[PDB]
């Protein structure tokens, strides 16, 4: 339904830009709403006044709006209408926001009695993992990862953990005499 596809971070804050725009004087109202519950969240009318419906939003003079803290309850399709004083729409841009969690740093755990180790991470939506030794790629996965080795070991194990938003990475030296 021709919107501009945005990815934002649970509890960090967004900013939604029209650069197809340049403000003036001719602009007499920039109005921001938010589709599914039909609302203006924002609106510029002229100094005749400065709407927002929260302290969770926030307009600029350049036409941007910034959302404060990212919850659940803002993934929607947003939508910008302006125009000047002769009634005019000058622009109309649609934005999709989807949000995910920022993902956390791994956890390596491990065993040298049982040759295993295991790379999770808690947080995270949709996360990917890759595991190295060394350097050396060992195996991508969406779920927890695990490596069994047999002989005595000396390694220097790496994972990383990303997603739309964010990328965390965690190395742990690891040495399993064995005996
Ligand atoms: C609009 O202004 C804000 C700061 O007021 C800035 O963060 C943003 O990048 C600007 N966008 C454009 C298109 O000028
Ligand atoms: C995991 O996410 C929760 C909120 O969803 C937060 O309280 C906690 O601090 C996060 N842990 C890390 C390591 O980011
Ligand atoms: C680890 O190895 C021991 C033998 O040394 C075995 O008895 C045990 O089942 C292994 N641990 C797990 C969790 O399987
Ligand atoms: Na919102």
């Amino acid at each position: 339904t021709n919107a501009l596809e945005t990815w934002g971070a649970l509890g960090q804050d967004i900013n939604l830009d029209i650069p197809s725009f340049q403000m003036s004087d001719d602009i007499d109202d920039i109005k921001w709403e938010k589709t599914s519950d039909k609302k203006k969240i924002a609106q510029f009318r002229k100094e005749k006044e400065t709407f927002k419906e929260k302290d969770t939003y926030k307009l600029f003079k350049n036409g941007t709006l910034k959302i404060k803290h990212l919850k659940t309850d803002d993934q929607d399709i947003y939508k910008v209408s302006i125009y000047d004083t002769k009634g005019k729409n000058v622009l109309e841009k649609i934005f999709d926001l989807k949000i995910q969690e920022r993902v956390s740093k791994p956890k390596i755990s491990w065993t040298c009695i049982n040759t295993t180790l295991t790379c999770e991470v808690m947080n995270g939506t949709d996360p990917e993992l890759n595991l190295y030794q060394d350097g050396k790629h060992l195996k991508l996965s969406q779920r927890v990862i695990t490596h069994k080795w047999t002989t005595s070991l000396s390694a220097k194990f790496k994972c990383t953990a990303g997603n739309k938003v964010s990328k965390e990475s965690s190395v742990e030296p690891v040495s399993c005499p064995e005996k």
